[PDB]
């Protein structure tokens, strides 16, 4: 139907706007801390501790097969990167800073982001 074109090209342009907002987010993470999945070679337990890990490599192959319907579902899969370090690792540790830079940065990204989707329907 034309109806699920339209909807379909909708989907398409929230993927193009969530991907510069990835991108934006990304680039607060210099170190790349939060590149790509913790690996369960080294830390062993990490299932243990963290049952839905999360990270911007693991996002990207979501957003590319269209895969978050709506922002919220996007924030959902940050917030989840930003919590599970903040959770497994202690306040001292240079990779729980980096989650609250994280966190504070990307708020400013998220929360103009909010307004386009909203104003651009």
């Amino acid at each position: 139907s034309m109806e699920q074109v339209a909807m379909e090209l909708r989907l398409t342009e929230l993927t193009r706007l969530l991907r510069s907002v990835l991108d934006q987010l990304q680039d607060k993470d210099p170190a790349r801390i939060f590149a790509q999945p913790v690996s369960l070679k080294e830390v062993p337990d990490y299932l243990d501790h963290i049952k839905h890990p999360m990270d911007f490599a693991t996002m990207r192959k979501r957003l590319e097969a269209q895969g978050y319907k709506n922002l919220h579902e996007f924030e959902e899969d940050f917030d989840l990167i930003i919590d599970n370090c903040m959770k497994y690792n202690a306040r001292d540790t240079v990779f729980y800073r980096a989650a609250v830079r994280l966190r504070d940065q990307g708020g400013v990204v998220l929360r103009q982001a909010r307004r386009e989707v909203d104003s651009i329907g």
